[PDB]
């Protein structure tokens, strides 16, 4: 059971989740390409492509410090423009891990869930 194709994963290096993802996938016997937000090169084109693939609401963590950074008014008055600027300016907050396959982008899932799901 060979495999010509391969799965590519995007994210950062300064994160525990990322490590858990690469390890889990690696253990399962799947090859995942580790790509850093800065490694791939974040630009206007990339940002647009991402924002077009997924909603800005589900593109950046909200239960973190990034979202807590802005006030109550802004936190509730979030717009596409602001979001896009936040991703292009500080993509390190972008959701992760991230799976890229045929363009379609997917958000990383927890270990307990992934197992409980894939489990028979």
């Amino acid at each position: 059971g060979p495999g010509s194709m391969s799965v590519t994963i995007y994210g950062i290096k300064n994160c525990d989740t990322m490590k858990k993802a690469r390890i889990w996938l690696e253990d399962h016997g799947i090859d995942y390409t580790f790509h850093d937000y800065k490694k791939e090169g974040l630009d206007a084109e990339t940002l647009d492509r991402f924002l077009k693939t997924v909603p800005w609401e589900q593109l950046l963590n909200r239960a973190g410090t990034t979202f807590r950074k802005l006030p109550e008014d802004v936190r509730s008055n979030v717009d596409a423009a602001s979001a896009r600027e936040l991703m292009l300016a500080q993509p390190s907050m972008v959701k992760r891990p991230v799976l890229e396959r045929d363009g379609k982008l997917m958000v990383g899932f927890k270990p307990a869930q992934y197992e409980a799901y894939f489990k028979l």
